[PDB]
């Protein structure tokens, strides 16, 4: 190719104007074959500039200038200069040195984690420049394991300034696009580390019906298989593929169960201890891989190895796969040794999810982080957090940031994994996040006293833990529809503010807000509530425009940073002027997909929407006060319209326009009924109560309500009230 | 033999089900020579299967599946499970990887350390494996350093599950056994870094005999040479080995004064300046060393050296041990470099442990730890640890922790060596440890405020340290009968609780309480007293059984962990029901072997006691009540007996029985008196002292008396009171 320049034992490929793989082989030969991270190196022909002398090169593209020198890459011979201003010194990269300004990627998992962690670094950086080193042994063509590159060093240097969505985008070009998710994962899944028998599973399956929690997946954890059940010659019971009989006497038949109520099934599977003489398809796999059964001779875990893994998943998923089991929970916690030097969870995501494509289209696994490119393997898994406020505060910075190395559907243990302390408010504002987050799987330890039921709670958590569940299946057009985008166009659903504001300093400074698709903005609580208020609070940056609080149309102003104050069953969620979100009408109701549809417009700006589905494509439009929805097939769907605070249209069939320019574009919400509210709950004297209310309603310029605010001796009544009366201004 | 097994460029030994040596070796050749560390490599043979395949092999023992897939030895092709399930995922041991579970061993010194230091691995795992590294120099059959052993990787895998003690005499069977000590090492030793003359020093000894404080071993610190009185040129008078005569005029003399006071007498030897143009013996080591003498040419310290180990042993210490000296205290904090790789404290404790047999019988060193299986060269010396409450509270654990790589024989300073602060509290509660250690040595800094001379402190201190020095003397015979335990059955004197209890977590959980030989259970107090109760705590966990203070009779009925309060003058010391432990009458009376031993009994069970000695065996029997004394030889011994409380026998010769059915079982200790006693001391109001005496004296119900002393207002007090309230239940 013209894009493809060789100097001394390097070779350097221009893939676009701000991407190049950077090469060193001793033997002349560079590699081709694709690698664990990289799956297509076909790209556009770009143009660029190069000066080329008996001693040195120079590539020169629209955003980097990259210098080889001759001889071995190092610091000194092999370096590149951006064609940016972001820093003043900082603008140079070195081989295998560490600049400032990366924004971060993600890491294998939050086991054992009590609030923060370090993270690797990602492809984003605020200086402009990143590079991703391929350290990966190189695949075949069908994808399995081919041993070294013949590029000993393999580099991809991307320039991309603070162009962040097109660094991911040509990321999923270099290394496979995210894979679809089927609809079912999209929606609650109840797990939790407990004993059930089939009876107490199925009665806590009927228990959420009862109780209008809707839910997608059941999780059976390790309990499933024996435990405690294994003669201890064997080791332990952590690893086991053979039910106990006790509690699931007929698997099929409880399985059958589940997929009745329209639950998918997946089981806990902790690989490492492979398939030991007493597990029931143990002599299968003997008789297949010639183990010595008289000396009792198990099959160890070895995903190098094609024979053990046909066994593994003929033999031994297999039957469990025939008794109705839909997807695997790779569960895999010792550690990164194989004799190929490949990461066995890795060597597992790989090769299960590929696997897991023969009995179901676009089906998953659940498992944990296993380097760049492992997010052609959903889902993600992080594992085993401490319950903790510290985990929860960390927990919203590290899924957004995560999409900075394309990982972009993380599951978290919703409410925490393990140890740590009981709070029902921390519970349920880490559901509140979960909500808000790639997938909402509540999971918990083996304590008798974690269960994530939400009537495990007092009346009140109980009522807003259901309620959130139930929006969590509202959401499922608008996440589903996300999906699809994710798996066509490599844009992440949870993005970094910094994505859509790139050269806002304010975009950098809010770690937990996060933009949730294209419509909505949200800033979780993840602190304690100020007993003083009853309300917990997080800093917002509003962007410029008008944003409304997307449950109470509350109004705020952008651009402005400013404190928002929430009761624990209040979440911060903003939505702009114009915008469209679309809502199942029917979240309780079991359906593939919705018959009826809430679009909830939100007035002052035109918007548009496009709802991508399995089988059809939906477009609203509000263009100067109309509202138009129209569909590429037709269907017998009925459309309910909310425009602000009120239902215009309900149960309307077919493709439609209706003229909204009459309606009234006022939300209800109001200063007067808000802060009546707040100091009715504070934990504060009744004489500042009544001052503060006869003030703020007598003193008639707003720029004096501010005044008489500022002179409050409690600092975080003033910042709530500020809130109020910035709303109000 | 049967037993070996080599595959690829690996031998494995299985020498006992639980224990196989792992050897790889370049050149096919593999290592038969003794190494530093182990000593014997014969075992009897055991049963175990191999399954051995073109290009991997497995061995199989009742406790380990040992794997190896060719190759050089990585975390790939050399691993192994354990046939246990202690864990639910750490039954893995990698090649080259550290895993969970370590009880850990010791260290070389506790040099410059204030409070806790970390120590090394031992053989001793929770989850029931261990790998000790064999890194040494191999040795000539007379024990001579011979070079690199041929066995390039040479390793130990420990497989023994939670049979600690079985793991413990193994390593012995592999690294040799402790030698006996002598007796004359289990009494007190004076010691302190302070410039007596030969005069000041016999003073001191007598001023012990007048005091009644037994002493066996009197030490010299390093002002016994020339110190100030050193000319620059030649460096520091750190190394000495030449008397200063102003203090010490004729040593022969001195030495044989302490001598007739039945005093073992050691000097400080601190090696590493050599010796130097100035010595007195410095002209006899240049015409043996071939040293140019008008240069005044140093014998530097080289113990790789033959010729220079000939002359220290017999040119500059011969000497010195000519005019009397017993044993050497070799001191050495100046490094670990040598031109061979070994270890220059490894060579001085190796060499000189050797060169002391040829004057005396079991004789010992005094000298800091010098790695595994440098058990066979006693006795350890921690050496200068700071003098702090965080310093004697690290100690117990310490010690017991020891036992774990076999090094059973840790002798402290006992009240701490230097820097620090004064607390004669401290100094009285590290003595109360020191006698129930290993060794109780005395000794101090060069500071003229740190002697550990008892009349150094008020009359109460001072009463309590006589009384706990006379108590060392007086459990000489059960030190000695548990040292000849250590050298002929590879017990250690002192147990972590886990060695008798290793399934019980609570014996996990107590890092300071320790088995003192087999009849006692041991728990220091090294916390600073409570100030409003005058007493000092620490949580003892009772194993199930009936236990006894070994001072007070007071009861306890485990299982049970219970916080236990000691004035500064008492120590918690406890024995089983059926405990019987013999003393020495005469403590302060010289004589070789005890003329008269007390046998106390602890009622309520069957027991008996073997008194090893020099020249006898006496087995003390307690069955259905009847006491029974025998020995192998008859002698003019004088037996007393007492039983819980009362002297039953006095002075008895021979053998006998006799019938402790109709004697007093009971010990006097009451709920009562003990109540009236803790009341009256404890600095706290008297109208609290006057209810709680009242209250607990008129309520007659256990569970009302538990129920008043609930509602203190004083949380310590509580569980004071708690204590007594359990021990009268
Ligand atoms: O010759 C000038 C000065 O150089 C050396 O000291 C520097 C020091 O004064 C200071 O300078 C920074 C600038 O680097 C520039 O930094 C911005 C930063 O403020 C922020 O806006 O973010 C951008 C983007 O990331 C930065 O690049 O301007 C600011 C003022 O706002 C100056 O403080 O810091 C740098 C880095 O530590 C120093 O190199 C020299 O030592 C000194 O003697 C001399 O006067
Ligand atoms: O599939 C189950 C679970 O596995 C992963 O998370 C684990 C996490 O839940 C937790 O589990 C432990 C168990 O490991 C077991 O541990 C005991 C320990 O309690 C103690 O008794 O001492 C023994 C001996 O040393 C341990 O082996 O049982 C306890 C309950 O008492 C569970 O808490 O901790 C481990 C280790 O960190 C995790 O691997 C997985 O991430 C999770 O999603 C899943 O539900």
């Amino acid at each position: 190719n013209n894009n493809i320049i060789k100097f001394d034992k390097a070779r350097f490929t221009v893939l676009t104007e701000h991407l190049i793989r950077i090469e060193y082989s001793e033997t002349g030969e560079f590699e081709e074959r694709m690698t664990q991270m990289v799956q297509n190196r076909e790209f556009s022909e770009v143009n660029f500039d190069i000066i080329e002398k008996e001693e040195t090169i120079e590539i020169i593209t629209s955003t980097v200038h990259l210098y080889y020198n001759g001889g071995e890459f190092t610091n000194a011979s092999l370096f590149a200069d951006v064609k940016f201003n972001f820093s003043v010194y900082s603008n140079r990269w070195y081989f295998g040195e560490k600049s400032d300004g990366n924004l971060k990627g993600t890491t294998r998992t939050l086991d054992m984690i009590d609030g923060e962690c370090p993270l690797e670094d990602g492809i984003m950086s605020k200086n402009g420049f990143a590079v991703l080193a391929d350290k990966g042994k190189v695949l075949t063509e069908v994808g399995d394991i081919a041993g070294n590159s013949v590029s000993t060093i393999d580099l991809y240097l991307f320039a991309y300034g603070r162009d962040y969505r097109q660094a991911l985008k040509d990321f999923y070009q270099l290394t496979g696009n995210t894979p679809k998710l089927p609809r079912f994962a999209l929606g609650n899944w109840w797990s939790r580390y407990y004993d059930y028998s089939d009876k107490s599973y199925l009665a806590l399956m009927d228990k959420f019906t009862d109780k209008k929690v809707p839910l997608s997946v059941s999780v059976i954890d390790m309990d499933w298989h024996k435990v405690s059940e294994v003669p201890s010659r064997f080791g332990s019971g952590w690893t086991g593929y053979s039910w106990n009989k006790k509690l699931f006497p007929n698997p099929e038949n409880f399985i059958d169960e589940l997929h009745q109520r329209k639950l998918k099934v997946t089981l806990n599977d902790h690989p490492a201890d492979g398939i030991r003489a007493f597990e029931d398809p143990y002599p299968q796999v003997a008789q297949t891989l010639d183990l010595n059964t008289e000396l009792e001779e198990a099959a160890k875990f070895d995903f190098d190895n094609l024979k053990f893994r046909k066994a593994y998943f003929e033999e031994v998923h297999g039957p469990l796969e025939k008794e109705g089991v839909d997807f695997w929970w790779i569960d895999w916690q010792q550690g990164a040794i194989s004799k190929s030097g490949v990461d066995p969870l890795w060597l597992l995501n790989h090769y299960q999810y590929q696997n897991a494509q023969k009995k179901h289209k676009n089906n998953i696994i659940l498992s944990r982080y296993a380097g760049p490119g492992s997010h052609r393997y959903p889902l993600g898994f992080s594992g085993a957090s401490v319950i903790s406020w510290a985990s929860l505060d960390f927990q919203p910075y590290f899924t957004s940031t995560a999409s900075n190395i394309g990982y972009t559907w993380w599951s978290h243990d919703i409410g925490g994994h393990m140890q740590g302390y009981k709070d029902a408010e921390l519970s349920l504002r880490w559901l509140q996040f979960g909500v808000f987050s790639p997938i909402n799987r509540l999971h918990s330890s083996k304590s008798e006293f974690t269960s994530k039921e939400p009537w495990h709670f007092d009346a009140v958590i109980e009522q807003s833990m259901i309620d959130f569940l139930q929006l969590r299946h509202q959401l499922i057009p608008y996440l589903y529809s996300a999906n699809l985008i994710t798996a066509s166009e490599g844009r992440a659903l949870v993005e970094p503010l910094y994505y859509e504001y790139p050269m806002e300093e304010e975009a950098y400074q809010h770690r937990n807000q996060y933009l949730f698709g294209e419509q909505l903005m949200v800033a979780p609580i993840t602190e304690k509530m100020n007993s003083l208020l009853q309300m917990g609070s997080v800093e917002v940056w509003f962007p410029e425009g008008t944003w409304y609080d997307f449950f109470s149309g509350q109004p705020y102003d952008g651009k402005v940073s400013l404190k928002v104050y929430r009761e624990i069953t209040e979440m911060p969620v903003f939505a702009k002027a114009g915008a469209i979100i679309p809502l199942d009408k029917n979240p309780l109701k079991k359906e593939e997909i919705p018959s009826e549809i809430i679009w909830k417009i939100f007035p002052g700006a035109d918007g548009e929407y496009l709802l991508l589905e399995e089988d059809n494509e939906t477009k609203a439009e509000f263009v100067n006060g109309i509202f138009t929805v129209t569909s590429k097939k037709e269907s017998s769907r009925k459309h309910t319209i909310i425009y602000g605070e009120h239902e215009i249209v309900s149960a309307k069939r077919g493709e439609f326009s209706i003229d909204l320019n009459g309606k009234e574009e006022n939300f209800d919400w109001n200063f007067s009924t808000a802060l009546f509210r707040r100091l009715d709950i504070a934990e504060i004297s009744y004489e500042q109560k009544d001052e503060i209310l006869q003030q703020l309603s007598l003193i008639e310029e707003h720029e004096k309500q501010v005044a008489f605010i500022k002179t409050n001796e409690n600092q975080e009544l003033q910042n709530s009230l500020f809130e109020l009366l910035y709303s109000g201004k």
